[PDB]
């Protein structure tokens, strides 16, 4: 599998090696804000963070990946949609080559500067690999970015990676605390859906929050200059790793706001 996200191997082409991506419950979604109905059936969400052990940052040829300890329940999210406990793996990003584009969902059709995938595991199927194989295996807690204000605790991760600059590259990446990314208002958006990239498994419990985080021009820059291709390769800036919204089909939108 040679997928990507150009004119040759992009969205539009991949659904002849994964025909789930034309499926029941694909992801990313537009999130109409006039429809999607506040749900009191909700419980309270709970991201508990604070044991948290970061490991390594990869560049993986489609985005970075930030990765976690995730061999004990050291950094969880729980409550929410969700029954039980789902475990913190890894984060990433989506982002543009602009500042009016680079999300993957979007809200009454506006898309953010970048997006925030923070990704966990159910523990009851007991490794991420089984986990991706159920529809409730999974749950993503996704976050806009907005350009304004810089973001301090995203700074440790735009000063690394000038270090994996191309695909294959990694680097040591221990003690930095995903709290830093975090809005200060928890209120989400929740639906079933999917992975956003090949192999566009329907395994995820989204959980979208309203509350953008700005960071700054000079941050999203800084992503803007990694590459898609590996070292002695020609350049082709990662940029726009993005998925267009998908169709709704079958499915609602619940608040977890009044
Ligand atoms: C086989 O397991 C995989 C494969 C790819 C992804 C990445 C991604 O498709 N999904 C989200 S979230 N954004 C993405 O880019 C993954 O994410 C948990 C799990
Ligand atoms: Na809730
Ligand atoms: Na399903
Ligand atoms: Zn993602």
């Amino acid at each position: 599998h040679h997928w990507g996200y150009g004119k040759h191997n992009g969205p539009e082409h991949w659904h002849k090696d994964f025909p789930i991506a034309k499926g029941e419950r694909q992801s990313p979604v537009d999130i109409d804000t006039h429809t999607a109905k506040y749900d009191p059936s909700l419980k309270p969400l709970s991201v508990s963070y604070d044991q948290a052990t970061s490991l390594r940052i990869l560049n993986n040829g489609h985005a970075f990946n930030v990765e976690f300890d995730d061999s004990q329940d050291k950094a969880v999210l729980k409550g929410g949609p969700l029954d039980g406990t789902y475990r913190l793996i890894q984060f990433h990003f989506h982002w543009g080559s602009l500042d009016g584009q680079g999300s993957e969902h979007t809200v009454d059709k506006k898309k953010y500067a970048a997006e925030l995938h923070l990704v966990h595991w159910n523990t009851k199927y007991g490794d991420f690999g089984k986990a991706v194989q159920q529809p409730d295996g999974l749950a993503v807690l996704g976050i806009f970015l907005k350009v304004g204000s810089a973001k301090p605790g995203l700074q440790k991760v735009v000063d690394v990676l000038d270090s994996i600059k191309t695909k294959g590259k990694s680097a040591d990446f221990t003690n930095f605390d995903p709290r830093g990314l975090l809005p200060e208002s928890l209120d989400y958006w929740t639906y079933p859906g999917s992975l956003t990239t090949p192999p566009l498994l329907e395994c995820v419990t989204w959980i979208v929050l309203k509350e953008p985080i700005s960071v700054s021009s000079e941050q999203v820059l800084k992503f803007r200059k990694l590459n898609f291709n590996g070292e002695g390769e020609p350049e082709e800036l990662m940029v726009d790793n993005w998925r267009p919204a998908q169709p709704l089909k079958n499915r609602q939108i619940k608040a977890s706001f009044k």
